[PDB]
């Protein structure tokens, strides 16, 4: 009725296990905010990067659940922002922690236990990017049904770690609801900032041994042991230049991507779960040689090896100067090895002409701790005890 009244909802329960033999924010459905923050850890020996990790466990298990937090004592400052009041919903609040290649360096000595294929990302031939926007010590994924909700997660680990933690970059963004489908049946993947429904040929989520072998490191691989149920993050900001995508054709759109934009079907196909044949299409007439998907996944049995798991939010920041809107994607993807993911999946890419209308300028190379497995357990503990002494 009254014009600042909170608008209502019904998902502030919303929560998910924070543990598991995986952390969550990986296979777990997306919400429809997200954000990712980068930080540079300021840890001078082992015993602060120990409390790193510890407090970073105990704010995430209390964010993801919930619990008042009004400060009776007001001598004191807040124990909490109070953005969700004095009680903090969970609002399917869920934080994935990452670590990067300078976190192995000379300062923490974790040098030994480094992930064979984490390294520094290097700009590729269509990048244009900016320095204050990639690498980092450590990322942050938060997501929930609000962006209220993640930027109220992130007010909590910065109160709670002002002298171990440095923010070094961050990017927040939204993915569109849609009306509830037909009962029982699956709802469309969420479309991007070009009008393109995004994830559809993603592989199985719900096919556990899909996950194993693409997404997650497994034990017993050429991965140091404490890696074992973790996951190699590549995140990458790209702009995209709407002004001039939405002058294109939209016959020139779909001959892009390789699949149509209303429905996602791929050029050989009726549904979005339909998936192209190019055996039966070897020169390129149906879905071009030089598509998004074709380049992206040939499927062959030796492109196989390269399947990601994509998790990106459409992000949207202010206006340059000569007029044009500020927006893209927060791409982000998971996979059991980095080089054999999205690196060798980008360089496909390289040259394709979806790079008109695309301009990465920031983002990095992370590796995605294994979950917490239980109550006596805490995230990066696996790592802290590889590297012991
Ligand atoms: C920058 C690195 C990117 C990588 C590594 C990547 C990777 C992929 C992969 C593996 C697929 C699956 C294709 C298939 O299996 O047939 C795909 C499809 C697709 N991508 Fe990307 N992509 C990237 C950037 C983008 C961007 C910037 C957009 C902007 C709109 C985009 C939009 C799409 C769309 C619409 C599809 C088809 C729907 C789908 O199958 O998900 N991609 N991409
Ligand atoms: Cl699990
Ligand atoms: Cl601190
Ligand atoms: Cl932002
Ligand atoms: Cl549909
Ligand atoms: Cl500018
Ligand atoms: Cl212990």
């Amino acid at each position: 009725a009254k014009v600042t009244e909170a608008p209502k909802s019904e998902k502030t329960q919303d929560r998910h296990d924070y543990q598991g033999q995986h952390q969550t924010g990986i296979v777990t459905p997306r919400p429809a905010a997200g954000m990712m923050v980068a930080f540079d850890v300021l840890a001078s020996d082992r015993e602060d990067l120990e409390r790193l990790f510890r407090t970073l466990d105990e704010r995430i298990r209390f964010l993801m659940t919930g619990g008042a937090v009004a400060q009776v004592d007001p001598k004191l400052p807040p124990v909490d922002s109070g953005i969700l009041g004095p009680v903090v919903v969970p609002d399917n609040l869920t934080i994935t922690v990452s670590v990067g290649e300078s976190l192995f360096d000379e300062r923490f000595g974790l040098a030994e236990a480094k992930p064979k294929r984490l390294s520094r990302m290097v700009g590729f031939p269509n990048d244009a990017l900016e320095a204050d926007q990639c690498h980092g010590d450590l990322t942050l994924q938060f997501c929930a049904n609000t962006p209220d909700s993640n930027i109220h997660a992130l007010r909590d680990i910065v109160k709670n770690l002002p002298d171990l933690l440095f923010v070094r970059w961050k990017q927040e963004g939204t993915v569109p609801p849609q009306a509830p489908a037909k009962p029982g049946e699956p709802e469309q993947s969420a479309r991007n900032f070009l009008g393109f429904r995004d994830g559809s040929a993603n592989p199985d989520s719900n096919d556990a041994r899909l996950m194993d072998t693409r997404v997650w490191v497994q034990p017993g691989s050429d991965e140091p042991a404490w890696a074992a149920h973790g996951s190699y993050q590549a995140v990458r900001i790209i702009r995209n230049f709407v002004e001039r995508w939405d002058r294109t054709p939209l016959q020139e759109q779909e001959n892009i991507f390789g699949r149509v934009k209303t429905t996602g079907a791929p050029m050989d196909g009726r549904l979005e779960s339909d998936v192209p044949d190019y055996a039966k299409d070897p020169e390129g007439k149906i879905t071009k040689l030089d598509a998004h998907i074709r380049l992206a996944n040939p499927r062959t049995p030796e492109s196989q090896q390269n399947l990601i798991l994509r998790r990106p939010f459409n992000y949207s920041n202010g206006v340059n100067k000569n007029g044009q809107l500020d927006m893209g994607l927060l791409f982000i993807c998971y996979q059991a090895d980095l080089e054999k993911g999205f690196i060798t999946v980008q360089t496909r890419l390289n040259g394709e002409p979806l790079e008109e209308y695309l301009k990465p300028v920031g983002g990095g190379y992370f590796f995605t701790l294994p979950g917490v497995t239980g109550a006596q357990d805490f995230i990066g503990r696996s790592l802290l005890d590889a590297t012991k002494t």
